[PDB]
Order: C-alpha cells, then structure tokens, then sequence
C-alpha cells in the first residue's frame, strides 16, 4: 500500500508581508495582521542552519485524500521528535525519522546517494504545536497544528490530517480541545477561540441513512468510549467509501469510491503531495 503524503506549508508570514505591499481609519475596531509566532520561531532557526528562503511542509501521511476539503486542523505527537530535511532545491519537509529512512529508500532525497538524509535541523513537537499551516483542498485559509497524545513517531510521519466530518477519533480529540475536556486544551496553551472554534467540520461526504457530519453524528447520538470509536469508525470508512457522495469540493456529486483515485491526481498536479511506500 501507498501512503499519499500532503503536503502541508508552514505559512510564512514574514514573505507574506513583504507581499502585502505589492477601513479602521474610521474608528471600527477589527484585528490587527495576525502573525504566528511558533512559525517564525521555526524560521529563525531554519535560518541558522543555512536554508535560504525555501517552502516549508510538514508532511502528513493518508490513506484518504478525497476528506482533504474537510481539514480543520492536523496533528503532532508533543513529545515526538521531528527533523528537518531537504527533498529537492528551495523545498523542505518536516517529518519523523522513521518517515525520512522510508523515504531515501525510494530515491526521494535531494539528489544524496541511496538511503542518506539531506538532514538540516531538528524540530520538536513543541515547537510545532500551535503553528498555522495552508491546508491543500480545504476552503479554511489557514489551520492549526494540535496535540495528539497518540500519535506513533514509527507509522506514517508522525504528523496526521484531521477531518472531524468523516474520522470519529479527529472528532473526539477535536471536541475534547473544543471543551477543554480535563484541562487539556489549557496545558498545551491553546487559544481555543482562535484555533478550533472558527475551524467546524465540513459537510465534505453524504452517506445515504446517516447523513453529512456522519462521524460526528454518530459520535453525538451515541453520547461519546475506544469500543464505541472502532465501532464507528468502521461504520464511517465502510459505508463512506461504498454508498459515500461528495457535497464539497472539485468533485461535489461524483460517488466516493469513483473520485478517490481522482482527488489522488489532482493532488499530484497540484504539488500538494508526495507519494511513497512503507513496509
């Protein structure tokens, strides 16, 4: 099996206001240019270490690219180690190691010899957390990187997307951060207003006798707790992928099982993501 890996940029708010150059003046209050300091903290270091302007992407595996257009948000384990490396010229991942050794075994290095890294820097989870990444396919301009105490640092990349609609633990996590549920949302620091709440679920898939938000309905009817989870989330990748319709996105009203392989290549053309292959 092939892992579809999307690439998600680190929002460079530095270029963008350097950009910016090419209301209020009537005393109506409205926020100032937002600028995310775990980005440029990020940045600053990457400077450091000899990078030059290049694009920054935190990778994130999966296995459903057609519940792209539904992101609110993504994930990474707090305590996990991340590295920075070089895939070609003015272009950087961000990845566990695990991900990195997977990937130079298939020739995906910036032209280093077969199974070396082209290693920069290495990045913490805490350093990621709470940064602001351009999600590819989603409508929200700009989302959120949040703690995901379960993520494994030895599948995928060590970094997840998050679909609420569609994948009933993103939901659970989703609404435990929402809630603060036990504090959670307080020890990571998470400005909850500013991170989640203008970030809902999207309406992305109709599955026939549920409906559009089916992980979170499914999550809401039965009152949700690892038992009940598994029980859905075989509900939702099941009958999403056999009876699922897409309300959203570039192939709003093709069938699920018809466009996946489609919303696979548009990614591609794109440059939004980077195939590869694990054991």
């Amino acid at each position: 099996q092939e892992y579809i890996g999307i690439k998600l940029e680190l929002i460079n708010y530095t270029t963008l206001l350097e950009e910016q150059r090419e209301a209020e003046k009537l005393n109506i209050k409205l926020p100032r240019f937002y600028s995310n300091p775990k980005n440029k903290a990020i940045f600053d270091q990457l400077w450091e270490n000899q990078v030059d302007n290049a694009k920054v992407y935190l990778l994130a595996a999966t296995l459903r690219p057609e519940t792209m257009v539904g992101q609110t948000n993504c994930w990474v384990l707090p305590t996990g180690r991340y590295g920075a490396y070089y895939i070609n010229k003015d272009e950087v991942i961000i990845v566990s190691e695990h991900a990195a050794v997977n990937m130079a075994h298939q020739g995906l290095n910036n032209n280093k010899p077969f199974g070396e890294l082209d290693f920069i820097s290495e990045i913490s989870g805490s350093d990621l957390l709470l940064a602001t990444v351009r999600a590819p396919l989603s409508p929200y301009e700009q989302i959120f990187v949040l703690p995901l105490e379960t993520i494994k640092m030895d599948k995928g990349t060590g970094i997840v997307t998050s679909v609420p609609s569609d994948a009933p633990d993103d939901y659970a996590c989703y609404k435990d951060i929402l809630e603060n549920r036990n504090g959670i949302a307080e020890k990571y620091g998470v400005d909850v207003g500013l991170m989640l709440e203008p970030y809902s679920p999207l309406p992305i898939i109709e599955i026939p006798d549920i409906g559009t938000l089916s992980a979170v309905r499914l999550c809401e009817e039965s009152n949700v707790d690892r038992a009940k989870l598994t029980q859905i989330k075989e509900i939702c990748y099941t009958k999403g992928f056999y009876t699922g319709i897409m309300k959203m996105g570039p192939f709003a009203g093709q069938s699920v099982k018809d466009c996946k392989q489609s919303c696979r290549d548009l990614l591609v053309q794109n440059n939004q993501c980077i195939v590869y292959s694990e054991p």
